[PDB]
């Protein structure tokens, strides 16, 4: 296994937008590209990554690694890449290897891996009563701001979201016109904690875009393209 | 129905983080002339006022005479939701008071509950000062920020030099008369004042470019920061 | 009577930044040729040295020899007190007096307590060394705050090559010769040093965008910062 990633930038927010929901995941090499899953370690969220092998210049991979991480420790080693870098993945087939370009200084890390198992979950796409396109920026300031009234946030579509706390309560409304999109097909209304969303938000540098999809049938959907390569999904179960 | 509308409502943003680290709960009087705050901290040794004329407001509704009890802390927070451009409004009706951010199509509704806090304005007539000086807001901030890492208090004369002692050693800056400094002086004046309380006072500095001192041997100190076009907020100090 | 004035204070500013989070104290050698300093860290594992030519200065007036104790801890927070654009001027008759002048705006005047620290300065001749390397200060800086997340010691060998290794894993970095890198190697050598006191040293990278490191292993580390037009830093590090 190895994959040459021109603009490790990616690679960087990528870890970033992981390590405080996450602590450890399987990375699941495989020939059709890096795919991982993982859950919070009480369970209310999973995230799914999806770096696929077209968007990697170069990408080889011989057998099927299940790569257990420390994504702490590889968020520690991504830190000492530059903005610019050339981030290169290298795995034979018990520990990773990474290397930075530029073209003058060259570092290679190597990090040592960890024995985690778990099988993926089969996760397929299902179907929403609202699913609502906007800034990425606007919806991480919505969160932000509503976590300074209350724990959680209620998400309605007719879309706005509200917050109660102890000081009193706001909302904020938001209309279709980067644009704001709204697809109905049915009035939802659910309740999530602003914690988990909070955390979901710091994949905001991978894309100016964000899609949130609600049913009350399935957990929260928060979507960022990883434009060229694939996506950030983060679901997230209602509170009761 | 009292409603106040503010185009320029970063202004509101800077009065609350002039306020919070000083007093955390007030009076606010509102009338057909304006809003009107006095409050003093909880140890009773400074008094802050705020002024804000009705015609300084894009639009004034006052029916009924109010006196709001609100807490500070809890206010400041939620005008921290509101953007630096956004244009803000005040409402209430004749036990909670209504705060609405106008981005354009993200509108923000908070609601913050009020609190019993009635305690009658006293009359603080104008008095005449030995020594008066207007200095740039920023440069009078930098003095008490620096002094107050060399000591807990500050001497402040006239002839004007602030001078303060501790165990590190002892500084003094002087200003000199001509933004431009200017110092009305009928009288030396010596007097003492504590840093700590003139550097909560100049966290009104973004409300404007000049600060106004007032002082005499026989009332205490003012600090006033005039807020263009819709009134002031006056820091009263006791020496000592 | 010793009165040093420097129109560029900022460099005065930068140097007790650099110093103060390695020594505490210092005995200062005022002389007619100008301003050496030569202190160890408590550990007496280091050595820093400071030279300030008395043609680097504007005026330069010693009427006597000195040997000041200063409190380097004292004479940094006051140092703190001045703007990057004032003139700084130190003068001594017992106590230090350093004089900020805004042009004069604003004026000021601090005194600080001197000590009793008089150690006699040694002679530190020019050793021979088995590399040398000048390279971007802020790039060794990078280097050494990256390592340092990975392990305690970095090893660097002469091409050069910074290592650490840790709980994480391990890490390379290599700059090649090509603001410039040129290494000029008389025969390899490899030497482990406490990535602790190197990121003290880097604390000076705002006086010089050139850092100059120098090994041997018959002698310390040495690396200099050069003070355009007035003299250097140079910091003095044992291996392990
Ligand atoms: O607004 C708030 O923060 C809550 C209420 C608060 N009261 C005290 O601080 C306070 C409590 C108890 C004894 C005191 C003795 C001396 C000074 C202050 C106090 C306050 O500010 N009063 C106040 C606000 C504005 C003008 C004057 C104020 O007090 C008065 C009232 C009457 C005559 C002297 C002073
Ligand atoms: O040691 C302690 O706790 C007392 C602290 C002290 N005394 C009083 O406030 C006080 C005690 C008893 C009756 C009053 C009647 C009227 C006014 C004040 C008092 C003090 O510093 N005031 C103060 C300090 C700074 C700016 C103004 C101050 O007063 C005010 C407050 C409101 C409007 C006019 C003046
Ligand atoms: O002895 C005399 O009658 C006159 C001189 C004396 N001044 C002070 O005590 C004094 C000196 C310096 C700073 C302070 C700070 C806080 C409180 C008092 C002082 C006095 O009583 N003032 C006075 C008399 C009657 C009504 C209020 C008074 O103070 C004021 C006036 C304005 C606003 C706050 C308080
Ligand atoms: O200036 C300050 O910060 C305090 C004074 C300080 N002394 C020690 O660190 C220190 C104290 C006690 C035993 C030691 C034993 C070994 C190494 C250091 C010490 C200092 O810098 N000495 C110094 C400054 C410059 C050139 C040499 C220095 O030491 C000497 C002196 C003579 C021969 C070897 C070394
Ligand atoms: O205490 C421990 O075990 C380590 C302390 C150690 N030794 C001495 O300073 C020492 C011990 C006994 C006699 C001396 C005679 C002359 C000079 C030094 C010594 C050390 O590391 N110095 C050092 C580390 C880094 C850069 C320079 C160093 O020395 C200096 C200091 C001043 C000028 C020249 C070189
Ligand atoms: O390897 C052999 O056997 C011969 C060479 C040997 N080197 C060291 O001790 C040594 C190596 C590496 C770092 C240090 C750091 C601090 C102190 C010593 C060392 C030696 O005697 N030096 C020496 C001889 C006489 C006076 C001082 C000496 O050190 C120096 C020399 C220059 C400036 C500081 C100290
Ligand atoms: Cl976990
Ligand atoms: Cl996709
Ligand atoms: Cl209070
Ligand atoms: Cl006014
Ligand atoms: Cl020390
Ligand atoms: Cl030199």
């Amino acid at each position: 296994f190895e994959a040459r990633l021109v603009q490790g930038s990616i690679l960087k927010k990528v870890l970033e937008a992981l390590k405080d929901l996450i602590n450890e995941a399987c990375w699941d090499i495989s020939s059709s590209g890096v795919n991982l899953q993982s859950m919070d370690s009480s369970h209310v969220s999973l995230v799914q990554l999806t770096l696929r092998s077209e968007g990697f210049d170069t990408y080889r991979c011989d057998r099927n690694l299940a790569m257990g991480v420390n994504l702490t420790s590889m968020s520690k080693i991504l830190k000492c890449a530059g903005n610019e870098d050339i981030i290169t993945l290298r795995a034979e087939d018990d520990t990773l290897a990474l290397v930075f370009e530029a073209q003058e200084k060259v570092s290679d890390y190597e990090m040592k891996l960890m024995d985690l198992d778990v099988e993926q979950l089969g996760i397929p796409e299902q179907e929403y009563s609202c699913v609502v396109k906007m800034p990425s920026g606007e919806f991480a300031r919505i969160c932000r701001d509503l976590s300074h009234i209350g724990d959680a946030v209620v998400i309605s579509c007719a879309v706005k979201f509200s917050a109660s706390g102890e000081l009193g309560n706001g909302n904020i409304k938001l209309s279709q016109t980067e644009a704001v999109t709204i697809e109905m097909n049915e009035p939802v209304q659910l309740t999530f904690a602003l914690r988990y969303l909070n955390f979901f938000t710091k994949a905001t540098p991978l894309s100016s875009t964000v899609t949130l999809s609600m049913s009350a049938d399935v957990p929260l959907v928060v979507e960022y393209k990883i434009a060229d390569m694939g996506h950030l999904k983060y679901y997230l179960a209602p509170k009761i």
